[PDB]
């Protein structure tokens, strides 16, 4: 199952009707701090679980919106699953599933083994990365494969141990700063073995990564993107390389806009 389309209209900074498409692999959302484009991830959480300050306030030539409307379109086996939510200024909130008004619980149920609805483990930020590094055989085994891919040969053990190719065993403790970041990402990817989900969102997880390490994160991302799809929001030019579809966001008045651009 994959996320195929996102539709905004009256949600937070998106005053005008927006429509985003997603790659089966890596999709990158780029843009200035003007939008600090988090609003797109917020919309995703909003349409599920996570006063009217959620509805468009008005523009230099757009009246406040009568409501906030968000819609997601997934695809199963050549099938389409549509989830939507509409909060009116009147107060009337309502969920939809394939064109039919429905209870929120019904949406959650339709997306069982996914973070969607409950805790959202699919949406990961720099925070969760750190809290996972400072907190089965399939996982320990995957963690190893990824560490080798990262350094072209070593080993990884799960306390974390990282042994580089021509070297000897080592404790995560005395490892580089940017390198620790890498292995952290490697752990997150490994844990996806017991944390399945259609897509994963990586929210600015390349800060500590310099150009060299970034190139490694890029090689890792492309390996995982083969069986899981990622929505990466970064402003790092190296990471954007792994993207198969790029989207740029800009806010002119109080209105934002998304337009697939080209690297």
């Amino acid at each position: 199952m994959r996320l195929k389309k996102l539709y905004l209209k009256g949600f937070k900074s998106f005053g005008r009707p927006s429509l985003i498409g997603f790659s089966d692999r890596v999709t990158a959302i780029v843009g200035p701090n003007g939008s600090g484009k988090s609003n797109i991830i917020d919309a995703i959480k909003w349409v599920f679980g996570e006063k009217f300050d959620m509805i468009f306030a008005g523009s230099e030539n757009l009246p406040p919106a009568g409501s906030a409307y968000v819609e997601l379109v997934f695809e199963e086996n050549g099938e389409e699953i549509t989830v939507a939510r509409e909060l009116k200024r009147t107060g009337e909130n309502t969920y939809y599933l394939n064109g039919s008004p429905v209870r929120l619980k019904d949406i959650r149920d339709r997306f069982a083994g996914t973070g969607l609805g409950v805790d959202f483990y699919s949406i990961v930020g720099q925070g969760q990365i750190d809290r996972i590094v400072n907190a089965y055989q399939r996982v320990n085994e995957s963690f190893n494969r990824f560490i080798s891919l990262l350094f072209f040969g070593g080993e990884g053990r799960l306390e974390i141990s990282i042994r580089k190719p021509g070297r000897r065993d080592q404790k995560l403790s005395l490892l580089s700063g940017g390198e620790k970041a890498l292995v952290g990402l490697a752990l997150l990817f490994a844990l996806m073995e017991i944390k399945p989900s259609p897509f994963y969102v990586l929210d600015e997880v390349d800060s500590p990564l310099d150009d060299y390490n970034a190139e490694r994160f890029k090689r890792l991302l492309k390996e995982n993107s083969k069986h899981t799809q990622f929505i990466v929001i970064t402003h790092n030019k190296i990471v954007m390389e792994a993207a198969d579809l790029l989207h740029g966001v800009t806010m002119v008045n109080g209105v934002s806009a998304i337009v697939p651009v080209e690297v």
